[PDB]
């Protein structure tokens, strides 16, 4: 047991966490699912975690002679030591340089950290990635919310406070909108303004070849920054950061998780060329994907729900814990597992259930989630949003 | 498309005052290019168990299996059907009631301070107490007191002003390789109702029983509240675990950003840490070999007059300023031997490190050379050491 500073803490937390809920645990977890049910917790979009030829190419590079590269990712910096997954990358999105990291949220507190001093304006989406505010408040910038996809706000705030970083998800990981980049491509031009968008949700799953929503969209090379989790659509645990500028010879220098963490192993980046190479080519699967979340959108929305979402991502709004408990168990019930979006990913009345597809998902699984849910809807013992 | 003035304004007095000011045009931790014969001692991994023929094995074979997709936070997987064996196994090994697996080392250190501490928590942190720990710190807002370095003392006094709080140390520290008393700290934890953390970073498996590092040693394992490590030293894996004599990993996983926002590990990760495990707990033979070369180093370089504050596999050569610094490294680099840079903002200005990591796979031969190019630096170097 434990000192009363900490453990009065602990209790707290166990009793407004863990032991209000019917189960006695967290609100996030439920029930085990059978093989049978309908799994949409997962970031891989493109169904690529058990790709044979992926598997293949990173064992291979398993059993190879692993040089002993157990140190920070800036002791590697030189062009020699840098690999060609970043060359490649950088290629594939459009941007100038490419540089990898150990994770999205590392991608996103490095490139922060670098770029920012202290009370640095940072115009942040109100649903922006938690990474992206943590990024700014290790910096010790000056957080400036703006209202969700909110182009006014924005404009308001910016003329209020002076030139900043104007930081955005191109697909919201909650709820799956989509961004206005075009919109605010012109605002950072107007302003004197940095942009800086976390493609994690759209790289992969949209743009040509999928090379993401910016490339989609014409904007590549009037962006600053882009940054995004290989862990979605790439099935792997790690980031990369990409720049349309000189700003990658430096983050490794000055970033903590840079500089104090131990970079990827030199095995890791010769899965990801294999992983490039497949997911550059999935059309069909990108499109399926598309098809499909298209037709639970529709579905959902026309049974009453809000529905914001513009994605493969579909979030339920199912209010307040209590509510989200009963919502959960239902669906579970019926065979449909989302991923219980609460505090402090959200406000404690305004929780999630999301819904990630990915293009294995087929029509009559489809069929089955509207179905339940429309079966939800009379069921009687709670309410979506 | 053009970067507004205040990044521009950073990045050119970056590039400037860190890559320009140096000799060779790069970053004050690129030397030249190591070759084959040169004598390498910057990697972390201090039982050589990087190539491993059996890690490598049982890591592909695991890959191999069918992997269900799960790329998503730890916070969905904390049901105990989900949680991986290698926890129960490391809990076991190192004495400790639970174990929690994280992203890395430093992960490991956020998650478990923002679990713990508090806005105003006092935090009573060594100087030299790694990085992650002051950050951790720093990110849940807690009050940070920084100790002199293994100074009892010192922290005595803080601890009777500010009141109870949270002691975080090293085990074995990082630039200097020196060794926390935490025996005594421990005394002290106990003096004044305090809590401890030990990160176990550089000594979990090249110490102890089995390697189960310092504090099981000691015998201090059912004395000390919280551990943590990177598994990126000893361990040769890019993971980190929290360690709990209490139910706090029942929490992290849930309180912790990181945690909560960053993907988890994936299962066949967790497998090849398992095959890790057994080889460190039967690796007496490299741990002894690594601790006689090492104790022969120091012994051969504090006889050079050299401040030699090490205790361990990790000796630290202080070489004052940058300049200093970067004519030791040139140095060093030519008569074939490789250490690790270690300046700001890892060091002060003023103090910066060189670092020889040592592992099991260097012989006596080596040890010889890097004593006998050390002789000649102090002799006939155009340089210092503090
Ligand atoms: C004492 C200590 N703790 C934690 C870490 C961080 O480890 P990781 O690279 O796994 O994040 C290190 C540095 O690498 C370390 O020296
Ligand atoms: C939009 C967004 N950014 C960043 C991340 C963090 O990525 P990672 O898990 O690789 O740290 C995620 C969440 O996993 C995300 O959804």
């Amino acid at each position: 047991q434990l000192p009363d500073f900490i453990q009065n803490k602990i209790d707290h937390y166990i009793e407004n966490y863990f032991d209000i809920n019917k189960n006695g645990k967290h609100l996030v977890l439920g029930k085990q699912a059978s093989p049978d049910d309908i799994i949409l917790q997962s970031n891989d979009y493109l169904a690529l975690a058990n790709h044979p030829l992926i598997k293949a190419r990173l064992a291979k590079s398993l059993l190879e002679e692993q040089q002993s590269l157990f140190m920070s990712a800036s002791f590697l910096q030189n062009d020699y030591d840098k690999p060609m997954i970043e060359k490649r990358l950088a290629k594939f999105t459009g941007f100038d340089e490419c540089l990898l990291s150990q994770s999205g949220w590392n991608a996103n507190v490095g490139l922060l950290q670098t770029i920012c001093q202290p009370n640095t304006n940072v115009y942040i989406d109100f649903f922006a990635h938690m990474s992206l505010w943590e990024g700014a408040r290790y910096a010790n910038a000056q957080a400036h919310p703006f209202m969700h996809n909110n182009c006014d706000h924005l404009r308001m705030l910016i003329q209020r406070h002076g030139p900043g970083i104007i930081v955005v998800d191109s697909i919201y990981s909650t709820l799956g909108t989509i961004a206005p980049l075009a919109e605010l491509v012109n605002i950072s031009k107007e302003f004197g303004c940095a942009l800086l968008v976390d493609e994690s949700h759209s790289l992969g799953t949209h743009g040509p070849n999928g090379a993401g929503l910016l490339a989609e969209l014409g904007l590549t090379r009037e962006v600053h920054f882009m940054t995004a989790s290989l862990a979605k659509t790439f099935a792997y645990r790690a980031g990369a950061i990409w720049c349309n500028n000189e700003v990658n010879r430096c983050v490794p220098f000055i970033s903590y998780p840079a500089i104090f963490s131990s970079t990827l192993l030199p095995y890791e980046a010769a899965g990801l060329e294999t992983t490039l190479e497949i997911i550059e080519s999935a059309d069909n699967r990108r499109q399926h994907l598309d098809r499909m979340a298209r037709k639970l959108r529709i579905g959902l929305s026309q049974l009453g729900l809000t529905i914001r979402s513009e994605s493969q991502i579909i979030g339920l709004e199912t209010g307040d814990e209590r509510n989200t408990e009963k919502v959960r168990d239902y669906l579970e019930s019926n065979g449909v597992f989302g991923s219980v979006f609460c505090r402090p990913a959200t406000s404690k009345n305004k929780n999630i259930i999301r819904l990630s597809l990915n293009s294995d998902v087929n029509d009559e699984q489809i069929a089955k989630i509207i179905e339940v849910c429309s079966d939800a809807v009379n069921y009687g013992d709670f309410y979506f949003r």
